[PDB]
């Protein structure tokens, strides 16, 4: 194989952490604490029940990632997949990889009757999101989110 | 014990399924498929990694339930807890049970340093959600949800 999308492996840890740092910085202004983030990526790599990373590789080099978590629906007897992140290495942009990754996940959902939907949440201030997702046949839902701020 | 909140057990399957059928009818105008719902509740009861039901019992009679799932955050190295349902048997309403359950889950979140937040999503049409959640210190988030229609 020359180009493929595959499930992440444990030794993708530091590349996935790097990509997530770059993503949070580029998109949300954030400089993530690398100890916290690396722990968080490692915990997800070690527990398939928490979600999954897939990576896009070119002659074995990891150049992009997409991450999703699960929400079990009792009412529907299956999981929604919740897409939480996507990042493409700057050297490999404008080549369709973002869409390859989303379409790969769409196919996973379509081909698994144990997956009942595919969702994500994004900041309302993100100007470009509606058009990006529209292009992928993803449309805005009729829900509001609420949160309680936990403090320890 | 006379009144308590406890984790659900497999014996609670039929009652939790009935409560969820009643909930979906009363709050979303839905008539759930009982074959599918029964399977979905059983699957959740059998796998603590999918989420948890807690039930409110009175002299051993289950009279209410609350259900949550998890969302792992790699950036934060912790879980958000997502409340997916709350239901109180009609013969036990107006006695504070909804809030006992909700506050029980808030306490779980505040006491566990690895829970980073507590969230839910609700239909925009639910005219009473905002006041109900605001009274519990839960406030509307600045996100939109998107979804792909999984073609099954």
């Amino acid at each position: 194989e020359l180009i493929e999308i595959r499930e992440a492996r444990m030794d993708d840890l530091d590349t996935i952490a790097k990509f997530n740092y770059n993503l949070a910085k580029e998109t949300e202004g954030k400089e993530l604490d690398m100890d916290v983030l690396t722990k968080g990526v490692k915990a997800l790599l070690l527990d398939e029940r928490k979600g999954k990373y897939h990576v896009y590789t070119v002659f074995d080099k990891v150049v992009a990632q997409i991450m999703y978590t699960y929400e079990w629906s009792d009412w529907r007897n299956g999981n929604f997949l919740w897409i939480q992140s996507v990042y493409v290495d700057k050297e490999y942009r404008r080549k369709g990889i973002f869409n390859y990754l989303f379409n790969y996940i769409k196919n996973i959902c379509d081909k698994d009757e144990n997956i009942v939907g595919m969702r994500l949440y994004v900041e309302k201030e993100n100007i470009n999101a509606k058009a990006t997702y529209e292009s992928l046949n993803m449309y805005e839902c009729d829900y509001n989110m609420y949160e309680y701020e936990v403090i320890h």
